[PDB]
């Protein structure tokens, strides 16, 4: 069957420090008696904080971005072996290319860290009918420096960025197929074994209402919200991998 | 001539607060002598830091966010007396509406806030031929929370998002084009005298090199940098404003 389950929460700068107080304290006073991985990923400026207050049994923590191998050390020193690396708006604003993105994987990974890897086409590579092409060249560029054995240190999560505040809308069925092409190119190129036990998260806008049916889809296994998808209502976002 | 230049400098938590330290030291280091009006809007996390090391008479801290009574009553408090609203960032992954927006910029405005809000049009709508009514309207949606009085603490900042990790590249030409569109509307809808005064940032990727050139148009009034053309060379960018 799936893999397990990962729930986790992209928080981000522009959020408040109290937000992201009251966020983790609600999370320490939920129960999740079924088996899935949380994880709450942060910004260098709240890493600590998070870090002396999620006590959660099923939850860890993740940093973004770390490249540096000196960077990289501090995190495992710190206590932090879960990274999310390739996020769309890294790729946009800070000219994160497949090749950059590619050798921070490859880094983090061999650093011993657990990593989110993010890819997705934008609106216009999916217009021109170039989703399957962008979404495969981004997976065969992170592919080229890992081998097959790296691959169970690699989470991949599909971001819709044609959906993000394009006005567009991924529906359930549309997030299916991009995993189910992504785990076709796995399973055909670095092997069957592994794209079984490979987890697909769903990047995109996710809520209380869409999360089961989006976690109903047979290659979709676990969620990465982040945005104005980020809120209480998370809880309910864990639940739904049942 | 020209209105007083502004060169703004919008960091952004993926980085660490090291990189802003090492970033106000070269700043207060640095010499102006010309008249320009610096900026440097950070999110809240270092926003005590950089109150507490910037020292350089030619600039000022700006936040980045809210329209919260209580949110504005403490900035103005703390110090912060400028504001950075409708950023690409913001209007795209946190769902902020030109309605959101335009309510926000009125707010830090009755506040007695000086805002830069950013405007700009997407790939898709370029390339379909919708720069135009875009950017047009979401200016319109501004204006019309305002009264002709306000302006004075408007400025208006240009974000060529189409040339934002898409692989195109705005020109210089292509800028001003934009600009003297933007100044137009602003000149025929609220007065040549508003349009005159007004501050018109050209928001895009920017270095030591095009600045120059940039400046040089006649509709361009100064810079809104961030992302990777954020880098110590950033001074070169406010001496382009001589």
């Amino acid at each position: 069957s799936k893999p397990q389950p990962i729930a986790a929460a992209n928080w981000k700068c522009n959020g408040s420090q109290q937000s992201l107080s009251e966020l983790i304290d609600l999370f320490n006073s939920t129960s999740i008696n079924h088996d899935v991985q949380c994880v709450v990923a942060s910004t260098s400026s709240h890493l600590a904080m998070t870090k002396e207050r999620l006590s959660h049994p099923k939850f860890v923590i993740a940093a973004q971005n770390a490249g540096n191998a000196d960077a990289l050390a501090s995190l495992k020193d710190f206590g932090v072996n879960w990274i999310v690396l390739g996020h769309s708006e890294r790729r946009a604003y800070y000219g994160e290319t497949n090749e950059i993105v590619a050798d921070k994987v490859a880094a983090a990974v061999a650093s011993g860290f657990m990593v989110i890897a993010c890819i997705g086409e934008t609106l216009q590579e999916r217009e021109s009918g170039r989703t399957a092409v962008v979404v495969l060249t981004q997976i065969a560029a992170i592919a080229k420096k890992l081998k097959k054995a790296d691959w169970a240190k690699v989470v991949i999560a599909y971001e819709p960025v044609w959906a993000i505040g394009t006005g567009k809308v991924a529906t359930p069925q549309q997030a299916q197929e991009a995993h189910a092409l992504i785990r076709s190119w796995v399973s055909s190129k670095i092997g069957a074994d592994v794209a079984g036990e490979l987890r697909i998260l769903y990047g995109g806008s996710v809520n209380g209402k869409n999360a089961r049916t989006l976690y109903q889809q047979r290659d979709v296994n676990g969620f990465l919200v982040g945005g104005a998808s980020l809120k209480p209502e998370f809880v309910d976002i864990i639940k739904a991998t049942q």
